[PDB]
């Protein structure tokens, strides 16, 4: 707990000062080693000496003073919802509107002043202009225009002046907790301290020592010393508590020396005590650093409100009161309103703007005095009031009258921060190193055998192995983008106040990866170059390693540039995928430099991997003579021969040689010359430097964040034009208990709890944070699974049956709804599945209308749920959550879990009024409540109060003004409740659960021996004696509804489907037109094989695009639809399959149409008289491949919790299948060990059948450079000479059978014989299609089974 400079922090800071001065040694008000030393004086001295630099003309304090302040923004006229068939027109129309308006007055003219050292609380309802005010007075007016008449003076500096120079002296913080999760608090603060040390003006203490001291003083000042070595953490990574996480942000901004601050949503997610601690830390900062801060907060506690000097009250953008906080209540009570005795002043000030909550002073109405009731009237009254006159006197007088450390020091400190990040998340990096090591091991094992012999038979495999090496080194840096994106928001924060250049952060990020990149390169290349058995000369190996280093750095920088240009990784997925495809395909192995068409030769020329692969091949092949493997004239008939009458069967061969000079081979096949060896290094370094500079430039300037108004979406079909059943049984539980084995052997969470809820009564379930409130709801609702429950939970005196979980309604704290659905659609979806089967759908529609009317959401019934930022706000989402359960016609109860938590006071009161209205209708509502205000407590009929450990302390009708509860407690020793104390908080103090932990006695035992307890027992006995199909719809109907909703999600998810289809179109079109009519040359055939190979590499991105949709569906299901018994997991998974398949089939059809024909497989099929059959079968394979990618995505996500891990697993399996599919290395060339992997991978059968269909049953046309030349023996034509050989190796054709001086030979006559070498056959095509479909079926079935295992309980 934090108490804002109690003597403990003073002693801690005195110890720190003694340590600093003693370390240096190795006026009496300030000498730590003496008496009279004052810790406040010490911190104040440091804060002054931080801003006392002779070169700095910054102020010692800033205080804003504005008048006429008015802001406005372009009206956000509600716009229709984006859908796959509508987003193109939407983009076109938006582009036209930008190519070629009304306004909304966000804030009407306001005035105010805030001297240094003061704290201002801005009070207003949501949408009242609080955030806009904080952005205006902090000069963050991006997204809206500021009035032409506004005047803002920061103690003399115009807002323009602080924007130009002193930015960071005025700081606006939307959320406090934006931190690197994996740094400890001390590291997070020491990096900031280092970046702020005035590097020229410290003597006697080393700069690291001073930075450490300043970080420790910041921690002690804000009560964080106990978290020195704790990880800062996150909502998903364990670390310091939320309050400590926000006080870390306060300490950080304190170190950075901002003199003016704003905190828009400071206390979001904090309970009363923790929010008070945060405000107290802010007050301590104001006292010490003399900063002025402004906080916009809801549910402001009276204790917290006591700390603010000034208050600002808004409603509809009008200012109603500005001035001292303690005068606000009296000012409004003079206005004509009255504060209920127990109402905290902040709630009074905020409610005075809410007509259904205010209370007009009846006396002042009898006098006929007008009491303003609408915001304009209140603002006019304030303008008239003497408070405004006095405020303007103060304002008018005040309107009458870049980085601390050099660039390289910023780089150094940010690099150290990055290394700390790595050494705290080191597990990921270790798995990362091991992944590359293992992939190198596997690939090298795959090439080990064939490469070993070294004959000319290994040329294609040398090419393929070097292609793998260059790819797996160049792209082994791409998973640093995760860290890049994670760091970007904190870089933006640290830019909002001048701490370092964003270029310094980018440069630190680049330099921090060098260790990992070098280690990966060394390990991978050492393992690979040895297994693959490239040249063992040391110099060539080191040149190879150098080229790989240049490749990895080049790609790292190129894709950092892309990452910098996108909001998230998902948005970069598409262009990054295009870049990967272009670079990998045009590296010079898939299609040699000779065969690249004129339309895309420039791609080779600008591709760095092309030049680097050139250098690698020149290095590998240059100057080495590979002994010839096999000759054309061959066999016993050719035992005796002259050397020149034979030739080696490879490109660079010359007749009569026993070897082929690898340089000749590469010159013939790729046209790389030894003179170009060092071109690769030069171009690679040129690219590396250029893209490094462009990365710095982009990170320096292209960033920002813009404000936009909350909007409702109202799908286009709407924009074209634009009775609740009573509870019937009494639910009572007796002697309830619950134990779980997790934290301790037989640990009780509930202890003999008992009670009941009757129809038409709203029951409050209260307790401290924890205390088994939600646990009691989960047990009563039979929503809990683990542990053992004991005791009675009876309905109408009878044990709850198997229909009970359906008969009740349970509104969870988290309002989770399918974002793409609409409010009306969501309610109708809930009604259809859960209401009794025999109810006609028109009646379900009418009941949904009744429910919509009751919740008074009719004005936005058609809106899209969306998300927090766009769509329904918190109140609307809560109302939708309640409606969804009301539409299930819960026969028995309605369980609510903290409906009023996370809301403001006025929205909370609105929700409580809705709950009481429902109870009046007849509903039996049991709802957990947290820190309710005394006014809300007047709504609940009964109160079940539970002490820590699930130990009931009270259960009774709290009656009027909580008098019954107060009386029960006071009669039993509790100290009298003050007439102005909140009964909820007071009772929480009586039992000792609230801080100040001590109780006059164990009140659990007082209850157990109370008279109320025996009365409850008698009533429970009478309830015991008053006693006189797991799913509603069948599985087929549930599947129908769920699949329809999932379709409506794909539709209306234009980003996903358009990314999928544009990626398909671009990738496959690029493949098809890179190999445009490749022809049937010997190289053309393997080029087409590699084209079919590249057709498959689209797998990863289109799987990763799909996974988020499944995760979005699955979260909603498992979190609300499953416990509610809305539908069975069977329907969920069948919908996931049935909806994903059709879109994959459509994408496959598009891919076929744009790939099969451009590349020319159609002409090959036509030449064979098989156009229709082969075209149809290729279309079937494309559709099957896309369906298979979908099925693999489903399989991997069926048990992986997060999408990233599922994507990684799918990528690894696809990599194995692709590597061992038998084209990068033929099956007979693999080690006998890997034949299982070759046989099992689906891509063997896919690729073999696809290539067979593409190029089977036609003739080969060997180009000039491919023909084999040799001289026929004396006195016989080549026609006669080659006949003996030609009859045994029964294929091949001489270009001239009657030549006698020399003849050219083609060793493949027809493409079928070539395909036989690749092991692909035409007669197998249909069997392969069947096998591939079997793979899809197994993927889907295994996915279903693994979802059943992993996820179903
Ligand atoms: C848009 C970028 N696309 C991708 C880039 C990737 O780069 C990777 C770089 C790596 N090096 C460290 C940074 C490591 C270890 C794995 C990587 C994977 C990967 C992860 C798991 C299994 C296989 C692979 C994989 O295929 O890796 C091929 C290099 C990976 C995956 C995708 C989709
Ligand atoms: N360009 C714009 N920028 C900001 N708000 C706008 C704009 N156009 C219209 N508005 C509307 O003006 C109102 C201003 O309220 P604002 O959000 O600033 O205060 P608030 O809602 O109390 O702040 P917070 O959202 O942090 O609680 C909002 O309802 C918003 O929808
Ligand atoms: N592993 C666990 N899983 C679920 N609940 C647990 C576990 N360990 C302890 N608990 C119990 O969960 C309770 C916290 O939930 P609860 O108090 O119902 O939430 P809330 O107070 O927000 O309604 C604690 O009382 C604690 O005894």
């Amino acid at each position: 707990n934090y108490n804002g400079f109690d003597e403990h922090t003073e002693a801690r800071i005195q110890k720190l000062a003694r340590t600093l001065t003693a370390q240096s040694m190795q006026d009496p008000k300030l000498d730590p080693n003496s008496e009279n030393f004052s810790s406040a004086a010490w911190v104040k001295n440091m804060a002054h000496l931080s801003a006392a630099d002779p070169d700095f003309y910054k102020p010692y304090s800033l205080g804003c003073a504005w008048k006429n302040l008015s802001a406005s923004g372009a009206s956000a006229d509600v716009a229709y919802q984006s859908t796959v068939v509508n987003i193109p027109y939407k983009i076109l129309k938006s582009g036209l509107r930008k190519f070629q308006t009304n306004t909304f007055q966000i804030l009407k003219p306001m005035d105010g002043c805030l001297n240094p050292g003061e704290l201002l609380v801005v009070l207003g309802r949501p949408g009242s202009g609080c955030t806009t005010l904080l952005k205006s007075i902090s000069s963050n007016t991006h997204g809206f225009d500021l009035g032409a008449d506004t005047k803002i003076s920061y103690s003399g500096y115009s807002g323009d002046d602080i924007k130009k120079h002193f930015r960071g002296e005025v700081v606006y913080n939307a959320e406090a907790d934006v931190h690197l999760p994996h740094l400890t608090v001390f590291e997070t603060l020491v990096t900031v301290a280092r970046l702020k040390t005035p590097q020229n003006r410290i003597k006697g203490v080393d700069r690291e020592s001073y930075a450490n001291h300043l970080a420790e003083v910041a921690m002690a000042t804000y009560g964080l010393s106990h978290t020195r070595n704790t990880k800062v953490g996150n909502d998903i990574v364990r670390g310091v508590s939320g309050g400590e996480r926000k006080r870390v942000s306060i300490a950080e901004v304190s170190i950075c020396g901002s003199k003016f601050q704003c905190w828009d949503n400071a206390t979001r997610g904090l309970d009363s005590a923790t929010a008070l601690e945060f405000i107290r830390a802010l007050k301590t900062q104001a006292d010490i650093s003399n900063t002025s801060a402004t906080v916009a907060i809801y549910q402001c506690s009276q204790d917290a409100y006591d700390l603010f000097n000034k208050v600002c009250v808004l409603d509809d953008g009008y200012q109603i009161y500005y001035g001292p906080a303690d005068k606000a209540k009296k000012y409004f009570e003079d206005m004509g309103y009255v504060c209920p005795s127990r109402q905290t002043t902040a709630d009074f000030l905020t409610s005075v703007t809410s007509p259904s909550e205010r209370t007009l002073n009846k006396d002042m109405l009898k006098k006929g005095i007008h009491i303003p009731q609408t915001p304009k009237e209140m603002n006019d009254y304030w303008v008239k009031s003497p408070n405004y006159k006095e405020l303007m006197k103060e304002v008018d007088q005040r309107l009458l009258n870049p980085y601390t450390v050099s660039y390289m020091m910023q780089v150094k400190y940010l690099l150290i921060r990055n290394m700390w990040r790595l050494r705290n998340n080191i597990g990921f990096t270790l798995f990362m190193i091991l992944g590359n090591c293992s992939m190198a091991l596997i690939l090298g094992s795959m090439f080990f055998k064939i490469m070993k012999k070294g004959d000319t038979s290994t040329f294609y495999f040398r090419g393929s192995a070097m292609f793998f090496a260059i790819l797996f080194n160049a792209f082994s840096s791409l998973l640093e983008i995760f860290s890049l994106y994670e760091a970007r928001p904190i870089t933006e924060k640290h830019r909002t106040y001048s701490l370092y250049h964003p270029s310094a952060d980018a440069f630190a990020s680049v330099l921090s990866e060098i260790p990992s990149k070098l280690i990966i390169a060394v390990c991978f290349n050492i393992i690979f170059y040895f297994l693959v058995d490239f040249r063992r000369n040391g110099g060539v190996f080191f040149f190879y390693l150098l080229i790989n280093i240049v490749a990895v750095f080049s790609m790292s920088h190129l894709f950092r540039c892309v990452g910098s240009l996108t909001k998230t990784l998902s948005e970069a997925m598409v262009p990054a995928s295009m870049l990967l495809l272009a670079l990998s395909m045009y590296t010079g192995f898939a299609i040699p430099k000779k065969k690249i068409l004129r339309w895309s030769k420039w791609i080779w020329y600008i591709n760095p991997l092309a030049y680097l692969f050139e250098s690698l091949l020149i290095n590998e092949f240059h100057g080495i003579k590979f002994p010839c493997a096999e000759y054309v004239p061959r066999g016993p008939a050719y035992a005796n021969i002259s050397s020149t009458e034979s030739v080696c069967t490879v490109v660079g061969a010359v007749p009569g040689q026993d070897y082929v000079l690898g340089d000749d081979f590469i010159r013939g096949t790729y046209q790389y010359y030894h003179k170009d060896k060092w071109r690769g290094f030069g171009i690679g370094m040129a690219y590396v430097v250029f893209f490094f500079f462009v990365y710095l430039f982009l990170c320096e300037y292209n960033e920002g964040a813009k404000q936009k108004g909350e909007i409702l979406v109202f799908p286009r079909s709407i924009v074209k034009r634009m009775g609740l059943s009573k509870s019937e049984a009494i639910f009572h539980w007796r002697n309830l208990c619950y134990e779980v084995q997790i934290k301790a052997e037989t640990r009780r969470i509930l202890n003999n709890v008992d009670g009941w809820v009757k129809p038409g009564t709203l029951t409050a379930l209260m307790g401290a944070s924890g205390a088994g409130k939600t646990t009691l709801l989960d047990c009563l609702a039979e929503r809990v699974t683990m542990g053992v429950i004991t005791g009675d939970i009876l309905v109408n005196g009878i044990p709850r049956d198997k229909s009970f979980p359906r008969s009740i309604g349970y509104c969870q704290q988290q309002d989770l709804h399918l974002k793409t659905a609409t409010v009306r659609e969501s309610l109708r979806f809930s009604a259809y599945l859960r209401q009794p089967a025999e109810v006609s759908i028109e009646e379900k529609n009418r009941y949904v209308e009744e429910v919509i009317k009751i919740l008074e959401m009719e004005k936005y019934a058609d809106a899209v749920v969306g998300v927090a930022g766009e769509g329904l706000n918190v109140e609307q989402r809560k109302r939708l959550t309640i409606g969804v359960e009301l539409t299930a016609k819960p026969k028995l109860l309605v369980f609510l879990d903290e409906p009023t938590s996370g809301l403001d006071s006025q929205t909370a009161w609105s929700i409580c009024q809705l709950m009481k209205k429902l109870a009046n209708h007849g509903q039996a509502i049991l709802c957990t409540i947290h820190q309710p205000s005394a006014i809300l407590m007047q709504e609940f009929d009964r109160l079940l109060f539970m002490q820590r450990g699930g130990k009931t302390v009270y259960f009774g009708d709290l009656g009027e003004g909580c008098k019954t509860m107060i009386d029960y407690f006071e009669s039993h020793g509790a100290h009298k409740c003050p007439a102005d104390a909140n009964p909820a908080e007071w009772m929480l103090e009586v039992v000792g659960a609230a801080p100040g932990s001590h109780a006059n006695q164990d009140y659990y035992e007082v209850w157990r021996n109370s008279e109320e307890y025996r009365a409850v027992q008698s009533e429970l006995d009478w309830m015991e004696r008053e006693l006189p199909h797991e799913f509603s719809q069948s599985i087929i109907y549930q599947t129908k509804l769920v699949s329809i909703r999932l379709f409506q999600q794909y539709w209306r998810s234009p980003d996903y489907l358009w990314s999928k289809f544009i990626l398909t179109i671009f990738n496959q079109l690029f493949i098809g037109f890179t190999f445009f009519k490749a022809g049937t040359s010997l190289q053309g055939l393997q080029n087409q094989m590699l084209a079919v190979f590249m057709f498959t590499v689209i797998f990863n991105p289109i799987l990763q695009q799909y996974l988020p949709s499944f995760v979005q569906q699955r979260d909603l299901y498992e979190a609300r639809e499953r416990p509610s018994r809305t539908f069975s997991w069977i329907s969920f998974i069948f919908a996931q399959i049935f909806v994903e398949v059709p879109w994959n089939i459509l994408a496959g059809t598009i891919a076929y149409f744009i790939y099969y024909y451009p590349i020319g497989f159609y002409s090959n099929a036509s030449a064979a008289g098989q156009l229709h059959e082969r075209g149809a079968l290729f279309w079937l394979f494309s559709c099957a491949f896309y369906v298979y990618v979908g099925s693999m995505g489903l399989l991997v996500i069926s048990f992986n919790q997060v999408a990233e891990s599922a994507a990684n697993l799918a990528s690894l399996l696809f990599t194995m299948s692709l590597s061992f599919c038998g084209v990068m290395t033929t099956p007979s060339a693999m080690p006998r060990f890997w034949i299982f992997m070759y046989r099992v991978s689906p891509l063997t059968y896919f690729i073999q059948a696809l290539l067979a269909v593409g190029v089977a049953n036609v003739d080969v046309k060997c180009a000039d450079y491919e023909l084999l030349e040799f001289t026929p023996p004396s006195g016989m034509t080549c026609g006669q000479y080659m006949e003996p050989y030609l009859q045994l190796a029964k294929t091949g054709y001489l270009t001239d059978e009657n030549a006698t001086d020399t003849c050219s030979f083609c060793q493949i006559s027809t493409t079928n014989d070539y395909l036989a070498n690749v092991n692909s056959f035409y007669s197998e095509r249909w069997r392969n299609y069947g096998i591939f479909i079997c793979y899809i079926a197994f993927n889907y079935i295994a996915g279903v089974f693994f979802y059943w295992l992993a996820r179903v309980p």
